[PDB]
């Protein structure tokens, strides 16, 4: 299936690790031009693989919590490529800021997750209008299921779903589509670090995997990526405002199944 | 994006008109083998176009309300191709059976819409298990929005969404994925005939189109088809139980927007 | 909170057992007049309790799958009371008709569950229009979660949710509100009979109860009843089309919680 | 229907205007003790009416964006009453902070809306645990429908829905229920101030009212209040994590209906 993304310029925040890395790699495979915005330099093998698929792919160092850095990096992207066709808001961290944490920690979680999705859309939208481009926001099933001890992240992830509907409304007349992908359990460096905070990470991981209805296994980054890239493409040309769950049945199927 | 559907055998009910026709054509383009189950012979140009893309594509005359015909046609498909990789339940008719119609008419609507989705799954599932295949059910936004004067169809369409979740549960350990696509307004022969039941079809059509948030235009059959075929493919290998709205924002965006 | 249901005539199908019985009892407590439609005679102590709260409460023997019986019982209720203010569609049975069962069994499940909800609305709606009355449909979380081996029931329960939206649309100009209540696990005679089909019923029961997030216990019939009766009352005067989940968090909260 | 809220102490933020005022008044009618947290003095006639129903009803001057003020007012409420049985997070403002506004404005909208819902829960939860109390969060249909030009508010309102699920999970073992109410259009001082920003407010108002499916009229503050108070009560003892739409069908019914 031709996605007609050849030579389309797409910013992917957190685009060199986990889900974001898989999105960048799939974009490159489709001959789109992924532009990774991330705070740490990507690994060399990842950069090699990206460039082999699409030699124009690139990386810009950006701490997304710095509004000026987002501003300047979008500007640099336009200066370098002359257009912007997509934005994937993806950087995030399940930071375990619960009800006991207090205001300052809760707000810091909003900064780490929610506020840069807005900032990036704010700077990207004028350019997306020019190309009738698209936005994909990566949320989390915790936006609708909860988890415990993670008010900051949950709030952020739910806000991201609301913003998906709001931006779809706001940008409809410009032909800019805005959608979200909702993963549940995906093995990534983030998941590795999160599970490591538990008393018994090996047992806990096995416990969780056993609860995923389809295959009793975690979703892969490539599975999230392929739905995300489909949503960026004109194959989804009448899909906007939508929240696509790619989760092995985690969110919606009977909790009682084994 | 390679969908890896080459030589996969997929039954498409009502597969030579409107949405179903577009699904068959996209399957053929991807080198899958669509098998059209429908009561009236397809038009010659459609058959030509299907065969040009995939010469093994075929059509079986089936009145889906006849359980024996469904049974025998699935059997014939297995006899002819040796396997079955997908089922698209798609045949349907918005038949305007309201609260005033009475039991017999309501049940007749269930027969025209709901009951053959079950019958087809009943006969197809043993074969889908063998290939770890997939099912897509085509529902309607009326399952969640209502419409008025159409209890029979609405009930059927809502049951189809429930069956999507149920079959996803039932078949999870066999690796058979089951998903639904929810269109709102799509210009097809069905829509042409439905709108013709109104006092002023031209004005009514324009009224409705003006209410679709994205572009103030109807969704195309190709737009429904591309999401449906994506869902049949291993690119959606961890998506099951899901209801994908392809509707230009019809269902979920603020009713007040113009 | 005054519910202003005094002397309001409400038919409750299956209204003398489990959830339906609790609905009738709460209606009687609020001085409404419940009219039980059921095929078997209510327990003497139940009727005694009902009559102590509301001496005009009554029972009509009805097999709901017989259309003429529904017709005649509604006519008789109108002959007796001169009005109808509410309809609670509640009778149902989780009959375990799965994918392997075949057409005849699936349609029989529809008859046992879905079709009489339609028949009852069909016959009651003219009278509810006259009183600006209300409908409550009792569905099941299986409509959205699935369960396995129960296509007939799931389909019916999902159709009942769609019909709730459809009737809310159809009846809006007459001021007739239509809503649904979605239970998950409630201890009733049906649950006792259902759980008895399992190899170890006592253990299966405990296993299911442990998965209910709020309190690790089943919902009570009175809990379902109080939401259902609230929805019948003018305290819910702008609520229509809605599906209220009364399930201790079963449907929506993280499947992983213990 | 006895709600068993007599002498239960409930903080209502913004509890003397619009929806919050109606919630406080209904609480007082049910013999609960509403404690109004608001930055401006309540109207004299409102306080008179409140005190006639519940003479222990009180008001504490609080700017909710000041964390220390939230902290001290909760402490004072506990010093006065010795207990806290409920929290209604209600204060909010649709502040029209869109995509073009920038980071600072977006975060300010979060402060005006989202962040104090967290702060209030943070300070109230220890006390609600002690009484097995309840939380109700007032969100907005814009969380799911969007609106345009209001990213800050939409994000906040969506975060409040996610927080409802998250807190329901976090607090389940303490028997503390957490639910949300979602209004669409309600005539309040906020609505008057919001509609006044439009070029033709009277006409805009009529245009919006005509789009509400049930009765073509706005929902009343009392309608929102009665659902919110039901959710605070033990009549909703197995309802947690839920989002109750009280909107005349605005969110869920066919956008095409007139
Ligand atoms: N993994 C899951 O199971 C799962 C489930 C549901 C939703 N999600 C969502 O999926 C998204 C991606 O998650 P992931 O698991 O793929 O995470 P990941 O492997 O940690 O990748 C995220 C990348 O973003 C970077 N990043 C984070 N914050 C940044 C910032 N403020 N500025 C610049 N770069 C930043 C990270 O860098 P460093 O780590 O080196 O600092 C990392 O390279 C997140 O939004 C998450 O909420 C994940
Ligand atoms: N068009 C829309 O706006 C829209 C919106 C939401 C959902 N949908 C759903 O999309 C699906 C397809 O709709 P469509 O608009 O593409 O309809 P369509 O153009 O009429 O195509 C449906 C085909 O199925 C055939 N068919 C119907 N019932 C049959 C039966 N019992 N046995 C054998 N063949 C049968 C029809 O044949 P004949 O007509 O020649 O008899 C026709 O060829 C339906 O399930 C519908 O509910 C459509
Ligand atoms: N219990 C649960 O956990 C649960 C969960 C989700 C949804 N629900 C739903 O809640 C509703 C009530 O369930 P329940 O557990 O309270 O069941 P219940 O205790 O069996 O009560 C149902 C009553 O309806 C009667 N009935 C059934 N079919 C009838 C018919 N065709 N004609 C006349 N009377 C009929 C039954 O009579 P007989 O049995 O004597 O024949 C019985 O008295 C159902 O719609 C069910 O789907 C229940
Ligand atoms: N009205 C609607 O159509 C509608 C629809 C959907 C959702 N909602 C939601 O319903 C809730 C209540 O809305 P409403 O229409 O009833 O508004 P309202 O009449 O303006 O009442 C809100 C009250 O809260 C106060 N308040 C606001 N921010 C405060 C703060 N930071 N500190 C202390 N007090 C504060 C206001 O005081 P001052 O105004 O005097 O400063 C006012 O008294 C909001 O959360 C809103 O999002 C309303
Ligand atoms: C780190 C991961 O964050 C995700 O959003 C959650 O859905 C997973 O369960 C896990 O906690
Ligand atoms: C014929 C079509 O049926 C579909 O299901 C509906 O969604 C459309 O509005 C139209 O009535
Ligand atoms: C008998 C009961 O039927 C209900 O609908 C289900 O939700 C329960 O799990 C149980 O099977
Ligand atoms: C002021 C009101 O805010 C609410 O949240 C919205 O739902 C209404 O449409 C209106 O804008
Ligand atoms: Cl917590
Ligand atoms: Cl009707
Ligand atoms: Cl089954
Ligand atoms: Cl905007
Ligand atoms: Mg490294
Ligand atoms: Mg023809």
């Amino acid at each position: 299936m031709d996605l007609n993304l050849q030579d389309k310029v797409v910013i992917v925040t957190g685009g060199a690790s986990g889900i974001g890395g898989a999105i960048s790699m799939r974009l490159a495979e489709e001959r789109a031009i992924p532009v990774v915005f991330a705070r740490h330099a990507p690994d060399g093998a990842f950069l090699d693989a990206l460039a082999q698929r699409q030699p124009r792919a690139t990386y810009l160092p950006v701490e997304l919590q710095d509004d000026a850095q987002c501003r300047d990096a979008v500007a640099q992207t336009i200066a370098t490529f002359g257009r912007l066709d997509g934005l994937v808001n993806n950087a995030g961290v399940n930071d375990g800021i619960g009800l006991d944490a207090g205001r300052d920690a809760f707000v810091a979680s909003l900064e780490r997750n929610l506020i840069h999705y807005y900032a990036m859309a704010h700077y990207c939208v004028p350019h997306l209008k020019a190309t009738r481009g698209a936005i994909v926001n990566i949320s989390s099933k915790t936006a609708v299921t909860g988890q415990g001890n993670t008010s900051g992240y949950c709030a952020s992830k739910g806000a991201q779903l609301a913003l998906t509907r709001e931006w779809a409304v706001a940008l409809r007349e410009h032909g800019v589509r805005v959608n979200a992908v909702i993963p549940a359990e995906v093995m990534t460096p983030l998941y590795r670090n999160w599970i490591a905070t538990f008393e018994d990470p090996e047992a806990k991981l096995a416990e969780i995997a056993a609860k995923v209805p389809l295959g009793r296994r975690f979703t892969t980054p490539d599975e999230i990526a392929d739905t995300a890239v489909f949503l960026l493409s004109p194959r989804a040309s009448h899909t906007t405002g939508e929240w696509l769950f790619v989760d092995g049945g985690y969110t919606h199927l009977d909790r009682a199944l084994v």
